[PDB]
């Protein structure tokens, strides 16, 4: 995340941070829903997912930080484009719950719908500068901007892909390299999960593109609930 600052330690109990067996490097965030299950994007999947729950500092734990694997992976599979990142969501379900504490509970999926103009923050262990990676989680506040900016920038996202366009039209705020899958925050709710902007990030009238959730809860919920022949919205 560019243009804030290190995330206040108590206020992201719900971010996760991805990584692999193989690797350290934190690729992707995500956010924990319930005691079970973990919300990111598509895009962030490896083949041994590791993930790191209740962190802040990568070199300083905390008393109840947390590390579980996948015990199931599910994705939409009806999609635009077939590597499936026009619904780039996942959800992963934990090998074994987590209990909540202070740096672990869940975030609450959205209650309504909510658009242009809305203030959200946005997250996680990304790039802060060129080439520079935090070992502490950055916050910073945007806006979701109309999405038509974002439609030319990548003509992979229509007009009407169920997805929000944010950040901050006149540069200097947004996710980076490394804050993929993580939540965007609007009203304390989570609206969208970080697809994709620009590299490098943070350029003048570059939003980035933010899986709208409020048009998976349906799909969320099922899944959760155990169904597993619900399908992704349209
Ligand atoms: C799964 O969800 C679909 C869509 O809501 C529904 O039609 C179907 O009956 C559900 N199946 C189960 C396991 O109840």
């Amino acid at each position: 995340v560019v243009g804030g600052d290190e995330c206040n330690i108590n206020e992201h109990p719900f971010l996760v941070a991805l990584y692999t067996s193989a690797s350290s490097t934190i690729h992707c965030a995500g956010a924990l829903i319930n005691r079970e299950w973990v919300l990111t994007a598509a895009h962030c999947d490896r083949r041994n997912i590791r993930i790191k729950l209740g962190m802040h500092s990568k070199n300083i734990r905390n008393e109840d930080e947390q590390i579980r694997v996948p015990r199931g992976k599910y994705f939409c599979l009806n999609t635009k484009f077939p590597n499936g990142l026009d619904k780039d969501i996942m959800l992963i379900r934990l090998r074994r719950p987590v209990t909540y504490s202070t740096h672990i509970a869940p975030v609450s999926l959205p209650s309504r719908s909510r658009g242009v103009g809305s203030r959200c923050r946005i997250m996680g262990w990304g790039k802060i500068s060129t080439t520079t990676y935090p070992d502490v989680p950055h916050c910073t506040n945007i806006f979701i901007v109309k999405h038509k900016w974002c439609e030319p920038l990548y003509p992979w996202v229509p007009a009407d892909s169920r997805t929000l366009c944010a950040g901050i039209l006149k540069g200097g705020r947004d996710t980076c390299h490394g804050d993929s899958g993580g939540p965007l925050i609007c009203n304390g709710e989570m609206h969208g999960i970080v697809a994709g902007g620009s590299e490098p990030c943070g350029q003048h009238l570059k939003p980035a593109v933010y899986t709208k959730v409020f048009d998976y809860n349906n799909w969320i919920q099922s899944i959760i609930a155990g169904n597993r022949t619900v399908t992704c919205p349209p």
